[PDB]
């Protein structure tokens, strides 16, 4: 996250921190995700497509810090790693950039909710806030494009939804942005998602309810004028989510 503020997991209790194990025993941060039910975290396919082996992954919930423990945090293996079969990537745009991780503790259990571990609601079908709505993003992504390490402490910021018409101007992203995506940005271009925030939540208040409206997906640079952050539009993937969270 460029700009915004440091935060703690109690403020974003659906946030999931996803890591990958390496030969030799090092663990690196991969991407964020969001708890959508006790057993299921939703994230972005581009985070996993090169290392699709579910055994390589560790998911934390209730975790506020990147490389140290948070009281109440819980650790999970990935029982099933589901990538979108229609995922693809062009020069800039990622398409169908959405994934599901079925989580389970080493004892075989799903998440137990607590003050620091909570589910976030899905939107209803094609139900999105109006453009100009303020929504929040959360992540362990870069604080500056020149950074080469992620921050140690979770961050959040607030961005506004941008219309498709604005986002599809040739000098923005033109037709690279589709109906299955949502753009959001800071009106002054000072705060944004960045590398490392992929897979994390774009949360908006929809009809009085905190809703997973988007998933951090792509964009050109970080907090660059006329280049919004682009998000998977969750409300256009409900049948996919429904079907893969079953058998
Ligand atoms: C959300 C976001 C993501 C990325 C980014 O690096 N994405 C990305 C895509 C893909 Cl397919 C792979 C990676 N990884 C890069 C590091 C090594 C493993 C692969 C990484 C890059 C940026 C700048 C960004 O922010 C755009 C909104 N300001």
């Amino acid at each position: 996250i460029i700009g915004g503020e440091f935060t703690t997991i109690e403020n974003q209790p659906w946030f999931a921190a996803i890591y990958r194990r390496h030969r030799g025993g090092s663990v690196t941060y991969v991407c964020g995700g969001s708890l959508i039910s006790p057993c299921w975290v939703i994230s972005a396919t581009h985070c996993f497509i090169d290392y699709p082996k579910k055994e390589d992954y560790i998911v934390y919930l209730g975790r506020s810090r990147l490389n140290s423990n948070t009281q109440g945090e819980m650790k999970f293996e990935v029982e099933n790693l589901i990538l979108h079969k229609d995922y693809s990537a062009d020069t800039l745009a990622h398409h169908n950039d959405i994934a599901l991780l079925k989580i389970r503790s080493k004892e075989g259990r799903c998440a137990q909710p607590s003050r620091t571990i909570q589910t976030i609601s899905l939107p209803s079908m094609y139900n999105d806030p109006q453009f100009g709505t303020s929504c929040e993003i959360t992540g362990f992504g870069k604080e500056n494009s020149t950074d080469y390490l992620y921050p140690e402490q979770l961050k959040m910021t607030v961005v506004k939804l941008i219309s498709h018409r604005e986002c599809q101007q040739p000098h923005y992203y033109g037709s690279e942005v589709t109906t299955k995506m949502l753009c959001a940005a800071d009106p002054q271009w000072k705060t944004d998602s960045c590398q490392g925030d992929s897979g994390g939540p774009l949360v908006c208040s929809l009809q009085g309810r905190m809703t997973l409206t988007g998933i951090v997906s792509w964009g050109r640079g970080c907090a660059l004028k006329d280049k919004p952050g682009v998000y998977t539009r969750v409300s256009h993937f409900l049948p996919w989510i429904r079907s893969h969270t079953k058998e």
